[PDB]
């Protein structure tokens, strides 16, 4: 049993303000531009998550790759993801996936890593809609 995850990548726009967007609503981006040709790797982080849910902060170390994708013309990619997977003990668990932009990571329009805890609320068309946010900042330490 899988869900159909539709990812849409919109570039930063000074006039749209980046509130959260639920997985069961279509958001047109409010004029911001879809970003084409952005490569994402989707890691199955179910094991890393279930090692300790209360401590999970987005690590995908040693996580297997669930899928890769590249945004199209409309800034979108679609991927069916299993709603359950296995933890490190081999026990069946609700699945968690980490979306990581590998390319082009264009500065302030780089997507922040985000993770997704299935099953999610689906829209009427049956899709799960995610909208990666741009990174909080372009300076870093540590
Ligand atoms: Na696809």
């Amino acid at each position: 049993t899988t869900q159909n995850v539709v990812l849409t990548k919109y570039g930063f726009d000074k006039d749209v303000t980046a509130i959260d967007r639920a997985t069961d609503q279509i958001w047109t981006g409010d004029g911001a531009k879809p970003l084409q040709g952005v490569d994402f790797t989707i890691y199955n982080v179910t094991a890393n998550y279930w090692a300790s849910p209360k401590d999970y902060k987005g690590s995908f170390d040693s996580a297997p790759v669930a899928a890769t994708g590249t945004t199209n013309d409309k800034g979108q990619l679609t991927q069916a993801l299993p709603i359950q997977s296995k933890d490190a003990s081999g026990k069946t668990r609700a699945a968690v996936y980490l979306f990581h932009e590998t390319n082009p990571r264009a500065g302030y329009n780089t997507s922040a890593d985000f993770w997704l805890t299935l099953p999610a609320k689906a829209a009427a068309d049956g899709n799960v809609y995610v909208y990666p946010k741009n990174v909080q900042k372009t300076t870093y330490e540590r």
